[PDB]
């Protein structure tokens, strides 16, 4: 059921009995806590995490718009699955308006509606701390097979819904919203989305992805009381730099030493008397350092390895959120490992889900910002064509029509040869004139 | 005779010490990364975890005695 | 392979020798307190007149002769 008929069990076999019937709840991997996401929401607010969800997301919002309406390739287009295939005037219309569609998410332009650039921003949120993304569906009420609307749900509030004997639904609402531990509304696969970025086989999560959070949450809470620490010198006491021990028979009583300072704070205090010495004749002085001579950071490495950790986990360069790489370069390629994946899951999602409801030949896909790459490619060619392509075969092989001229390889030696040939071949063909002549 | 099948279903799927399902070889694949010869895996592979399982108690330890000074 | 990786030999100054039932009940509260990760960033007390920590080895050790074998 949980994904279609098949022998092999992928679901717990026995049901977990404290969850409730309606649905199978989402737990840690240890099963130490059958409610995740609630401890996960706490470590939702901490700056290093937020950090790298607003700089992610700030790549990712560069990318957000359409390719045809701006001036440079950076962008999104939609285009037919197959390359060679030739366009049209119907099928580039309705490639525009699916465009459009999917830029104001929804079939018509409105202000209180999500652009997409807000939803990628979402999505990617959702992505990283989760590691769980839902969206829903507004089918046209007037026609159930087209899709009008779509819009982003929370997915904390989101479960896999369960049959009467526990088992995972298929058919029909298969997914299902709760709040507060009660069921509100429930949703056909159609009408909501489920994207796991990371997935898993054991049947104990049951198909629910594993959050980085979950993973490092030892580390989140250990760089939350290192930074506590590190901050109660100033929020709470112990910045003494020592005590002046005067010795005496007696100890004074407190109005003499109400006037020792007084005498003090008028010679001595602020920038008013700054230099002077005082002066004192009593028996003995000393004075103990209770705190070192200067002051600074404490397990300062330690952070450093901890964030360094917690980056690899989520595949960020620590450099760009202010820290120092323990090994390497102490940006292409730290993009490629981080970057591009992440953009390639909203790709195939967005395909899937959206681009399914209006047809298999159509395709939606990210373009721009590898240049290198697209130079590398055209490196190659210009290499191939010197010695082994011909210019009209690479054009066909690229969805394009030969040019007349003659397949051609390029190399100004090789024109030579077939001009040499064809000069000498028209001398000897020309010499069957003088074989008729005889006759 | 306790010795491994060949025809017909071949491999078995064990859920809390009880079968399940049963498989032939064209309709459940097998995949061994880091095969052995000796008879005492039997053709199981071996585990890099496995191997490492010394190396990762160590690194939780270390890391627990550093976090216990907080 | 062989004897002589003693750190150092802790000192405790008393006027009779400890009987070996009190050094065994001794070391049953330093074991249970302070051994293992369990309680290591712990601190003991003591009451004696006088105690000593003597060291038998370096700080640190390394392999010696190194350049002997280059």
């Amino acid at each position: 059921s949980l994904y279609g008929q098949q022998q092999a069990y992928a679901e717990p076999f026995i049901e977990m009995m404290d969850t409730n019937p309606e649905f199978r709840d989402k737990r840690s991997y240890m099963k130490n806590e059958h409610n995740l996401h609630d401890v996960l929401k706490k470590f939702g607010n901490n700056p290093i995490l937020n950090a790298i969800i607003l700089t992610r997301s700030n790549q990712v919002a560069m990318y957000c718009q359409p390719a045809r309406y701006s001036e440079k390739g950076l962008g999104f287009e939609v285009r037919l699955r197959d390359l060679d295939a030739e366009p049209g005037r119907k099928e580039k219309e309705e490639m525009k308006r699916i465009e459009d569609f999917i830029v104001n998410t929804g079939k018509d332009k409105d202000v209180d509606r999500d652009s997409f650039q807000t939803f990628c921003k979402k999505i990617v949120r959702d992505t990283y701390i989760y590691d769980q993304v839902n969206f829903e569906k507004v089918f046209n009420k007037n026609n159930k097979t087209k899709l009008e609307k779509f819009i982003a749900v929370d997915p904390s509030t989101i479960f896999y819904a369960t049959d009467k004997k526990g088992k995972i639904i298929k058919g029909g609402k298969r997914f299902v919203q709760v709040v507060d531990k009660r069921v509100v509304a429930s949703f056909t696969s159609r009408e909501l989305a489920m994207g796991i970025r990371n997935p898993r086989t054991e049947l104990s999560s049951s198909g629910y992805g594993l959050s980085e959070v979950e993973i490092a949450m030892k580390e989140f809470i250990a760089y939350n009381n290192t930074e506590s620490f590190n901050d109660r010198f100033f929020s709470h006491g112990g910045t003494t730099r020592g005590i002046l021990q005067i010795r005496s028979d007696q100890q004074q009583s407190q109005h003499a030493l109400e006037n020792f300072k007084r005498e003090w704070k008028s010679s001595l205090s602020g920038i008013n008397g700054s230099w002077q010495i005082p002066v004192v004749m009593a028996d003995d002085i000393k004075f103990v350092n209770m705190t070192p001579t200067a002051n600074d950071m404490q397990f300062e490495k330690w952070l450093n390895y901890l964030i360094n950790i917690i980056s690899a986990l989520y595949g960020i360069d620590p450099a760009e959120i202010g820290f120092p790489n323990r090994g390497g370069a102490t940006q292409q390629q730290s993009q490629n490992k981080g970057l591009q994946p992440l953009l390639r899951f909203i790709e195939d999602l967005v395909n899937r889900h959206i681009i399914s409801e209006y047809g298999d030949k159509y395709t939606f896909q990210f373009v721009g910002g590898d240049t290198k790459s697209a130079t590398d490619k055209l490196n190659i060619l210009k290499l191939e064509t010197q010695i082994f392509k011909t210019v009209n075969e690479a054009r066909e092989e690229q969805g394009k029509k030969p040019i007349e001229g003659g397949d051609i390889i390029l190399d100004a030696s090789f024109l030579q040869g077939t001009a040499q040939l064809q000069q000498d071949k028209q001398y000897n063909d020309g010499k069957q004139k003088e074989r008729l002549q005889m006759m």
